């Protein structure tokens, strides 16, 4: 059962935090992904938006990026000593970032570049808000880590808001008049 892969592999920018038995390790994985989104993924989407002639959508992605760093920093405050390193999958994503950056004028000139960037943002925001962070919050609570559970609950709310922002932006982008 073969499906075509997305235009320029843009879907592979989405990175999911990894599930563990221990809430520290879920936190470490979250920090890693949220900082990748803050540092790498959303800034690249922002530049695709600007180069596409969509500076308002670019500003949205810059605003979201800052918030991803807030999520990371909330967790790092709770886990002051944790040493976060990029996994093989994050490193591969950062390589894809760099290859798209090198081709950024071609990606932006095609209407699909920004469309797929917004659809990929929607994909992560949906998975993180509806699946990954609820599961981390639930496990934190089960383990008696109330402060971390409450942090994950706040990140769930925030990622939900990002999903809504991204859907309204996508609805805009596509509607010409
Ligand atoms: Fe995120
Ligand atoms: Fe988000």
């Amino acid at each position: 059962n073969y499906n075509q892969e997305d235009f320029m592999g843009l879907d592979r920018f989405f990175q999911d935090a990894v599930s563990h038995n221990n809430t520290d390790a879920n936190a470490a994985s979250s920090i890693e992904v949220e900082m990748y989104e803050c540092d790498c993924m959303y800034p690249t989407f922002a530049e695709i938006a600007r180069r596409s002639g969509q500076p308002e959508i670019g500003a949205m992605f810059d605003a979201i990026a800052k918030e991803e760093g807030m999520h990371a920093q909330l967790l790092t405050k709770l886990y002051s000593e944790l040493e976060v390193k990029d996994s093989a999958e994050t490193l591969e994503a950062k390589r894809l970032v760099s290859t798209i950056e090198s081709q950024i004028d071609a990606v932006a000139s095609d209407s699909r570049g920004l469309r797929r960037a917004l659809e990929t943002a929607l994909e992560v925001e949906t998975i993180e808000s509806q699946k990954t962070y609820p599961a981390f919050a639930k496990l934190a609570a089960e383990q008696g880590n109330m402060e971390v559970a409450t942090a994950f609950e706040a990140i769930v709310k925030s990622e939900t808001k990002h999903a809504n922002w991204v859907k309204r932006a996508l609805e805009n982008l596509l509607e010409v008049a």
